[PDB]
């Protein structure tokens, strides 16, 4: 047999882990149980750049990692992740399919031993806050609080609002005693942390469209059969169009959920907040030297 090892940073329960656990399902299944997957979830080996390493020294199979998370490694691969860039998954795979993200693949494949398989999307950001966000001009005041992580201080700088760095753990406080007046992340993580208890206003500013690709390690993949590589790459892709309706009616729902619970959810218009971040556009363009961004948002 062959027992491929897969990590992730994701826990026990989460859309990722029970993909990934599908993933497995469909392996050994097609493969009459040649192929076995076993999964290390929790981040037990590591982080996601731990775990990339792993993969580079062949010592990890399988991991995930976002497209835009590559700008660590491949600094143009950050313009996926630039906010309002991609407008929802289909544009993000056209990107991920493009020549540019055809060079970025290429790239980790040569200097860093990961063959990208696949992109499977992971949700949209959107904006909780202490008072209605019915459009832009309401960010103005806005005390919003962003990780330490460039692209979403730009998000919250770019809008008008006021960034207000603090670290995770703190938020459900700062939230509840109106320290901070908001924040920013995907709808699993703001039912997770409990955020709309202390929070009565939910904006769809869809401002960040995340996704997960399946990284395999070149090493792994070089010494499976001509056959072995097709039944993974088809297990990867009819697993990952599960995954991705997936996170879409569990987005549908958690909207549901919070509103049930009384939430008030505003659906701002977006195009102001596109055209805010033109300025943070340019300013990687310029100093990135090429046009990516542009490309991109119009691809």
């Amino acid at each position: 047999a062959t027992t491929l090892k897969m990590g992730m940073q994701a826990s026990v329960g989460s859309v990722e882990y029970n993909s990934a656990k599908m993933l497995a399902d469909t392996l050994e299944e097609m493969s009459q149980g040649e192929i076995k997957l076993a999964l290390y979830p929790s981040a037990q080996l590591g982080d996601d750049r731990a775990m990339l390493q792993c993969l580079t020294l062949g010592d990890l199979d399988i991991t995930y990692a976002e497209f835009g998370r590559m700008g660590l490694w491949i600094p143009r691969a950050e313009a996926v992740m630039l906010p309002y860039v991609a407008k929802d998954f289909d544009h993000l795979r056209r990107m991920f399919e493009s020549d540019f993200g055809q060079g970025v693949r290429d790239e980790m494949l040569q200097k860093f031993n990961w063959r990208a398989l696949d992109t499977w999307y992971n949700g949209t950001a959107e904006t909780t806050s202490n008072r209605p966000l019915n459009s832009i001009e309401d960010f103005k005041g806005l005390k919003l609080r962003v990780p330490n992580a460039k692209q979403n201080l730009n998000y919250a700088k770019l809008s008008g609002a006021s960034p207000t760095p603090m670290s995770f753990s703190e938020v459900y406080c700062a939230l509840q005693t109106n320290a901070v007046d908001g924040q920013e992340n995907p709808l699993p993580t703001i039912k997770t942390m409990k955020f709309y208890e202390v929070q009565k206003n939910l904006a769809m500013t869809h401002h960040i469209v995340n996704d997960q690709m399946v990284i395999i390690s070149e090493s792994t993949w070089q010494k499976l059969s001509d056959t072995d590589k097709d039944i993974i790459q088809k297990a990867v892709q009819k697993v990952g169009d599960a995954h991705t309706q997936t996170v879409k009616t569990q987005e549908a729902e958690l909207v549901s959920f919070f509103k049930s619970e009384g939430i008030n959810v505003t659906y701002p218009d977006l195009e102001p907040f596109r055209e805010a971040m033109q300025p943070l556009y340019k300013e990687f363009d310029s100093n990135i030297g090429q046009p990516i961004v542009s490309k991109l948002a119009a691809m």
